[PDB]
């Protein structure tokens, strides 16, 4: 299986902020890995999932075809998915993928992890490296 092990902020982003957005944007995904990330911040920050309907917010379902899930709330929007997936989401909003964030995604892969990318609105806040539960 795949689980988030570490997250890194994008260009000018704080690591704590990145872990938090990955957690709430995963509350809406029904994939088992989306729970793996909600754990990742849990052990690192010891925080709890955020109730979207208590904020009158919305969950954004996770689809594998785009490889993306997220969450919407009355003051923010969050999206997370594959690096190619997030780049397309930013361009549709009209945002851009910062070089530093693309570099963090690649170093996540060069390290044998699956780099997901997380954005807020149309800009990437950080990249997430997942360790593989199973490895040959
Ligand atoms: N909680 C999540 N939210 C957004 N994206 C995720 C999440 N978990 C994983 N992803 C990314 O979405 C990709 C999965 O997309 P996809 O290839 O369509 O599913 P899949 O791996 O074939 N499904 P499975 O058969 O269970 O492995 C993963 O490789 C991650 O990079």
């Amino acid at each position: 299986n795949r689980q988030a092990s570490e997250f890194i902020p994008a260009q000018g982003v704080d690591e704590k902020t990145l872990a938090d957005a990955a957690q709430l944007a995963s509350l809406a995904d029904e994939t088992p890995e989306g729970r793996s990330i909600v754990i990742l911040a849990k052990q690192r920050f010891n925080l709890r999932e955020r109730d979207v309907q208590s904020l009158h917010a919305t969950f954004v379902p996770f689809t594998a075809q785009s490889r993306m899930s997220g969450i919407n709330i009355d003051n923010r929007m969050i999206r997370k998915g594959s690096v190619d997936a997030i780049r397309r989401h930013v361009e549709a909003n009209g945002g851009h993928f910062p070089t530093d964030v693309d570099q963090k995604v690649d170093q996540v892969a060069r390290q044998g992890a699956t780099p997901l990318v997380v954005v807020e609105g149309s800009r990437v806040l950080g990249v997430i490296a997942l360790k593989d539960i199973v490895k040959g």
